[PDB]
């Protein structure tokens, strides 16, 4: 049960809604490939608090789109030469169809075209030291996301334009991270091709690594639930920005790994409430630790101990549970 999905839509939460039908509905099938293309669009990490982030009368006046993701991290820009790459395959220790696996096909394809791309660390591709390729996970039970970005031609100067700095204080508790080289794909092509070309090159070398891959064709019902979830969720200001979070604390610290941003209610020196927001990455969503931490005693020591007691690291990627816990608690 291996396909491929053909979507050719820029309907930003159209396509959100789409790649998320895949990952959560299509259970019936163990790995699933689409390339796909947004009209110009903010995307925003799962956990980021939209409404301190987002250039308002920037975005408005230029018709960027702005949708919240269902993976973590930061904001990203896309536009229509920023080629959207989905790789989705049930958790199998004998069957791995991951980032790693399309980086051959991807580094493959660009060789074909006279380009030496390679894969750097864990979760990028480069070309000459300079990143045009990053990868995000996302992890539900039983199913693994790996999606991202292929850097074709996109317009590189506008994010800095769409985004703002918060009033709101952070704390900044540790040094910056070092400004990484991107390029794009095109300015390193020999040949001048299209991203359509490129996408169809990739799709093509992707059928010929798997010969038993077949389309994936939406019926009309399926058709009907995905936009479904594009009018309730992707579409929605509840989902994309959303509803501040009772609280009579709010706390704010900027990490080298991500900001983190808290906000509790606590009654009778205990967590009665928390909400949790960031840049930050992490592979689950972080609703598994506000769980942990509801009815703990707002004291370091015991929000501390609470934290040692699962798997940070698949929660914020790069942020201990000492830090986490500070920023939950003075």
């Amino acid at each position: 049960h291996m396909k491929y999905i053909i979507n050719h839509s820029n309907d930003t939460a159209f396509n959100i809604a789409l790649e998320e039908y895949a990952f959560k509905h299509l259970l019936d099938e163990d790995q699933i490939f689409l390339l796909w293309i947004n009209k110009p669009s903010i995307i925003v990490g799962r956990h980021q608090n939209t409404i301190e982030e987002i250039n308002r009368d920037y975005v408005r006046e230029n018709g960027i789109e702005v949708v919240r993701r269902i993976s973590g991290g930061g904001a990203v820009y896309h536009d229509l030469n920023n080629l959207n790459y989905t790789i989705i395959s049930k958790e199998d220790e004998n069957k791995a169809f991951d980032f790693k696996s399309f980086s051959t096909p991807v580094i493959n394809t660009l060789a074909q075209l006279g380009v030496k791309a390679e894969f750097t660390g864990r979760n990028d591709l480069e070309i000459d030291g300079k990143k045009f390729c990053g990868n995000a996970q996302a992890y539900i039970n039983g199913r693994i996301m790996h999606h991202g970005c292929l850097l074709f031609d996109v317009d590189l100067s506008v994010l800095a334009n769409a985004l703002k700095v918060s009033k709101d204080k952070f704390e900044s508790k540790g040094v910056k991270s070092v400004r990484a080289r991107v390029t794009n794909i095109i300015n390193e092509l020999p040949k001048k091709i299209t991203v359509e070309k490129f996408r169809d090159l990739l799709l093509e070398y992707m059928k010929k690594e798997y010969p038993e891959m077949t389309e994936y064709v939406f019926s009309e019902e399926e058709l009907a639930e995905i936009n479904r979830i594009k009018d309730t969720k992707f579409g929605t200001w509840d989902w994309n920005y959303g509803k501040s979070p009772e609280f009579n604390v709010r706390r704010g610290i900027k990490f080298t790994s991500g900001k983190v941003e808290v906000f509790a209610n606590v009654t009778e020196s205990k967590i009665q409430d928390i909400k949790i927001y960031g840049d930050f990455f992490g592979i689950e969503d972080v609703a598994a630790v506000e769980d942990v931490l509801r009815g703990v005693k707002y004291e370091r020591e015991d929000v501390l101990k609470a934290l040692k007691t699962i798997d940070i690291t698949r929660y914020f990627a790069g942020i201990s549970r000492e830090e986490i816990a500070e920023a939950v608690v003075g």
